[PDB]
């Protein structure tokens, strides 16, 4: 989940 968001950055 963290990675799913972190792709934005
Ligand atoms: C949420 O974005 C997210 C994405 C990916 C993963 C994740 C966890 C573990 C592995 C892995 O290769 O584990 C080897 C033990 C890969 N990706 N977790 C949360
Ligand atoms: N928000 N995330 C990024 O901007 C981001 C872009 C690209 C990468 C990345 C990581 C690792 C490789 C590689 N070939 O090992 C390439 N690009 N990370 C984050
Ligand atoms: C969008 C500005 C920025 C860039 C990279 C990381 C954080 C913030
Ligand atoms: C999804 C992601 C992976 C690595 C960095 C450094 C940033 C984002």
């Amino acid at each position: 989940l963290a990675a799913a968001l972190a792709q934005a950055l």
